[PDB]
């Protein structure tokens, strides 16, 4: 009755960085690939209300500070049923399948983190030192992205870039939604091969 | 071609509680931020006539009866996707609607198909709760009591202060969150829920 | 006392398809038995979502510093009692009742640490296979070609499966036991693997019988 | 208050010899004679939970690395004075041992103080004993062969044969005598020196 672990990515960093675009952005070049949207968890996650099926899921501020979300990411990220909390009956009882979680921490098990990153700010964008937005934020006028319409420092790797603590790799937002998507895609080629021999 | 979401807020009570005045009031305050007026639409509203880019328009006695057309309106009101409004005479029609906040109210205990896209389009929703000290023989707001003004004033948003506002003589409970608000505190609260859904939307927006 | 998980090491260089393997072996022997599989991480320290599925299953199994993962798998493959490890205390405490391991690993490296006893782990596998792919599957870099390997056959004759590929038959990939130098597929490495458990429940049977 | 010490074996051999399948299948062998159960001790006990009077009492891994908190109690195990247990609940608490046997296995060549008067205890001590045909491929034993079972039975104690039993598979050597049995003969010889056992006290010590 079972499915395919989801493709799990952590950006950490202290405040101020912009963890929450990058999910915000990341989130949602995977989801648009994916003809979907993004469902996108409140802290302090209670109930999942809203959640139908949606590609992506983000969890903002992870691990504040008594553990229950750890549990409730447990079994998000398996390949084990998991039907999740909903406040309203009239959406009770729908599987969570969402392909990808990305999620945020702050800065200082983990086996389902397929990536686990820190993020960094590049100096230029830098500010008094934390996340220069609205600076950041405006339009680049070159497209060289392999996964968006029209581009901008938060997604070349300009303003933030994406570090890998377990194989020191630089990414952009652009290339680490294209390497969330590749080793998706390694998984499911797998399992409906498999999957496919005993329908 | 879209635009902001605007938050909405929604306000539940026994009638005569006071989430008319209630509304009048927070919608008012935003609009004075802003520099704007208020739309006051009225209660099974056919036409939303004399509407010109109000940053608040406010909804009174929301679903106060089937066949409950106000949803149909409303859930085109507090959206990203753009609405162009009905409209009696061929003069204003065509405006399309600006409105940076939506506040509503309805009855103390009624459940206004699709149950959760629509209540996301509530960023609050209050139960509204009157004192004692002001609330009246049957249990509403005793109105006359509650408007006379406060000695001094310790709100950010008010020229002036009354027990209406400070928290005194009505106060809002967040359904979800389960806050004590006054109502110079929920002003102060959706008015900085769309300072910052200003800030991440648009730039967020723009890649796509 | 339980009996000791029968168990299957497959052994090969990169991209000749060693997890399609292990995960087509795991799932068919979990189905002959009506049940799931259960699949560790690499350098795993916990097993948290084991309902006790009849088959486990280690990928890449060595990750050559490899203490942990010896020692842990020691005391998998046994006949005493065993208590896995857990991060939630919800599901702390179960027992570890699967009746067979498949686990993958890279070739000719050293195995053990030591640690060892060499000899001591070395027995805990009943079968000890290095994956070959055929020649007209192996691609340019000696890489499984996995689309063409995937195609479905057009006859099935097979022991274990309702459908069959390259991937079953021995078309695409074979295991040869090291110990034995005799050649499987992983419909009859599925068949051996069955026959053995069945084997190894008989002697309960057999030992009674005699009272 | 005392009784007739129970004849005892201990079996030695390298780890996956089958030196645990066959106490407690000489265990058994003997206790359905005596229409009795076994009681097994686990490694390293620490009480006897629900050992009621059964015949025989097989001792596992006995002198175990550990303590040799083994050796404490089997000291008081076959012995000739009354003992009663150590217990986790005091609902089973004060029951005698009245074991008739005591059959143990250790390791192969661990040496397991006063160490005479105390040796004496096994009867019969032994080294299993694994036959080259059934001999595994590192020295162990094939247990999935050696159990299968025997078209002939000229065993004396089983409903059915296999060579575990007939010796075909598992062999049994004394250390003092060096001969060499199945456990189908050793079980035959235990219950025989019980027989001698039981004979010559009951006569004797009612003189004192
Ligand atoms: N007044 C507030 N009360 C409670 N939570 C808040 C408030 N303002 C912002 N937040 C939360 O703050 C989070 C954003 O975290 P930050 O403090 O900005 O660190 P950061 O995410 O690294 O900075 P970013 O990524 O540019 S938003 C969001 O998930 C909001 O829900
Ligand atoms: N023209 C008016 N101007 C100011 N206050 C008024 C006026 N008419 C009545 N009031 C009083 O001011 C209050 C206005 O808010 P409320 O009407 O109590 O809110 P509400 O009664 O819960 O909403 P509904 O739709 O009227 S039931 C009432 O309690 C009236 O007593
Ligand atoms: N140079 C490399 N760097 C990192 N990973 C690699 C490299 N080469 C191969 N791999 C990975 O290691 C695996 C090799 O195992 P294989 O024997 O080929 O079976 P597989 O189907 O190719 O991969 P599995 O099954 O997940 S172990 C491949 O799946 C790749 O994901
Ligand atoms: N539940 C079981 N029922 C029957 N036979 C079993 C069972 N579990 C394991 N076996 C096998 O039956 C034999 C039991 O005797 P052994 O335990 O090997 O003797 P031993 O290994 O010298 O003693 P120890 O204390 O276990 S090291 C072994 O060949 C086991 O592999
Ligand atoms: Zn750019
Ligand atoms: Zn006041
Ligand atoms: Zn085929
Ligand atoms: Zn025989």
């Amino acid at each position: 009755k079972h499915r395919i672990e989801p493709v799990c990515l952590i950006i950490r960093g202290s405040p101020g960085t912009g963890k929450s675009l990058a999910t915000g952005i990341i989130a949602r070049a995977i989801a648009d690939k994916y003809h979907s949207s993004v469902y996108s968890l409140p802290p302090d996650p209670d109930h999942f209300d809203g959640y139908k099926q949606q590609v992506v899921t983000v969890m903002d501020d992870l691990c504040q500070n008594d553990g229950k979300d750890m549990s409730l990411f447990c079994q998000m990220v398996s390949t084990v049923d998991f039907i999740p909390p909903m406040a309203s009956l009239a959406e009770a009882g729908v599987s969570f399948t969402s392909k990808f979680v990305i999620a945020s921490t702050n800065a200082t098990i983990r086996r389902r983190f397929y990536m686990d990153c820190d993020i960094e700010v590049t100096d230029s964008y830098k500010t008094d030192g934390r996340l220069d937005a609205g600076r950041a934020a405006k339009l680049c006028s070159e497209n060289n992205t392999a996964n968006f319409k029209r581009c901008s420092p938060l997604v070349c790797g300009k303003a933030i870039q994406l570090r890998d603590r377990k194989s020191k790799v630089r990414y952009s937002v652009d290339t680490v939604v294209s390497e969330l998507i590749r080793e998706y895609s390694n998984r499911s080629a797998i399992g409906n091969t498999i999957e496919a021999l005993f329908q």
